[PDB]
């Protein structure tokens, strides 16, 4: 269907979760409940030189903007579908000779939106962006003052002739920004490089075991235009069947942490006390602190290996913070070397280094080593994660590649296909991960089928050298 059409679902109210969406018909896996164009976007302040401020995407070759050395795009290609929203804050950096906060610039694309189609509401819109949900009300004292500095910087930033709005408008815009941003991912899903405001997609409440996943697709332009796939947007897809009538829920977080953990993120982050069914019954909370059983460690031994962990982990911080990487792989070893005997291999701490060590371990090349720890957290991960998660199919995937980049190609191609599996769902057949996924699956059957002929040959060899 249309990036923009709202037909799949209708706004409802919520018991104490205000509003939501639900599902005007039925689901199934993989399906697109609806598609979203960012109402507003921008570049975070890192990497304002080396991310398109179009679409981004990270790249090596960037041409900036000659009339305001800020904006940085792929092609005058981008250049020019930017300009709609470039034109204004162009000018207007021009003028106040400085590049303003990022929250700052996003609320000033916001408004200068509003003033262009005189009008917050959207014409897909469920919602206009002024009406999106604002906890200003509970913001904490360094939350406060830190909003009333960037409205001032607002002022002096925003152009005279443009349409002025009052202060209330102004700080209520900033709010809806700190409760209803989404982060953007470069093409790769490597690092969050932006900040974007989709409001339909604001109207989604949360869970921690979720019946939607959220992905956003920077788009491609290579001849062919106007086509959905193509589009930059985010997506609301189904990871499983949604009954019609049945509300609509994202993961506001990552799962992997104790129901108190994450009910102490939720929040602070969104000032409301979790309730579904995993945080009130503490689901999975034994296999996060799972320990074993053939010995069956006391409830003191273990106590201190949890806390023994806790200290290793911010000392690895650190080490990893300061570039010493051997360092950080003897951490590692030491300490699941010290946990086998306690924690199961579904134990968060076992989990959390088994990550890190593998992260670490690739990077400085080991590649033997790394797919051992890399195989341990994917038979972890498979126990807690909900198997169409998209957090579990990027862990798959980069397993996958380290087990291939050690030679175990078996190994390797299995985690691929699987990772592949999960990313259709999640990610979709057009966006750019799933596409280098799919090229990589290709290569490792050639590579896995290379490797089984050759294994037949020597069979071939033992049947002529017996005459059957
Ligand atoms: N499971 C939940 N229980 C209670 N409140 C929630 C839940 N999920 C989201 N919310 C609330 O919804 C806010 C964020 C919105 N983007 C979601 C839709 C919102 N319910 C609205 O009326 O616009 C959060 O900051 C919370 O205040
Ligand atoms: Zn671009
Ligand atoms: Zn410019
Ligand atoms: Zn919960």
């Amino acid at each position: 269907m249309t990036i923009g059409s709202m037909e799949n679902v209708e706004v409802f109210t919520s018991e104490g979760k205000g509003r939501g969406l639900k599902a005007t018909k039925e689901f199934w896996a993989a399906d697109v409940i609806f598609a979203e164009r960012a109402y507003s976007a921008v570049v975070f302040d890192s990497l304002i030189n080396f991310v398109c401020h179009t679409c981004f995407k990270r790249q090596e070759k960037l041409h900036r903007c000659g009339q305001c050395k800020f904006a940085h795009y792929c092609d005058r290609t981008c250049q020019k579908d930017a300009w709609l929203n470039h034109k204004n804050e162009c000018a207007a950096i021009k003028k106040y000779g400085k590049v303003p906060n990022e929250n700052i610039r996003l609320a000033a694309r916001i408004m200068w939106r509003v003033e262009r189609e005189g009008t917050g509401l959207t014409e897909g819109c469920l919602v206009s962006v002024d009406d999106l949900q604002n906890h200003v009300e509970h913001f904490g004292e360094e939350e406060q003052k830190e909003l009333r500095v960037d409205v001032d910087t607002f002022l002096q930033y925003w152009p005279p002739q443009s349409q002025q709005f009052s202060m209330q408008y102004i700080s209520h815009i900033f709010g809806v920004i700190n409760c209803n941003g989404f982060t953007l991912s470069d093409q790769r899903g490597l690092q969050a490089v932006g900040v974007g405001i989709f409001p339909n997609l604001g109207l989604v409440n949360h869970d921690c075991w979720p019946n939607c996943t959220v992905i956003f697709n920077n788009g491609n332009h290579e001849a062919v235009k106007s086509m959905f796939h193509t589009q930059m947007r985010i997506e609301l897809r189904a990871l499983g069947k949604i009954s019609e009538g049945e509300e609509l829920t994202v993961s506001y977080i990552d799962f992997l942490h104790l129901s108190e953990e994450r009910r102490r993120q939720l929040k602070k982050q969104y000032y409301f006390d979790c309730s579904c069914e995993h945080c009130q019954k503490g689901l999975k909370d034994d296999l996060f602190l799972a320990a074993k059983e053939d010995p069956k460690p006391s409830q003191e031994v273990v106590k201190e290996m949890i806390q023994f962990s806790k200290d290793t982990l911010e000392k690895i911080d650190k080490a990893r913070s300061e570039g010493l990487y051997h360092e950080v792989v003897k951490l590692c070893r030491e300490c699941l070397e010290k946990q086998e005997p306690v924690f199961a291999d579904t134990n968060l701490y076992v989990l959390r280094l088994l990550s890190i060590a593998s992260e670490v371990l690739s990077y400085l090349q080991a590649y033997e080593e790394a797919s051992h720890y890399a195989r341990r957290m994917v038979d972890g991960y498979m126990k807690l994660y909900h198997h169409n998660n998209a957090q579990l199919g990027m862990a798959v995937m980069r397993a996958g590649l380290t087990n291939w980049h050690a030679g175990h190609i078996e190994v390797g191609h299995g985690m691929i296909c699987k990772a592949y599996a999960i990313l259709l769902v999640t990610h979709g057949p057009s966006h750019p991960i799933t596409k280098d996924l799919e090229a990589m699956r290709m290569q490792t059957e050639m590579e896995l089928r290379m490797f089984r002929q050759n294994e037949f040959m020597y069979h071939k060899m033992r049947e002529a050298a017996l005459n059957n």
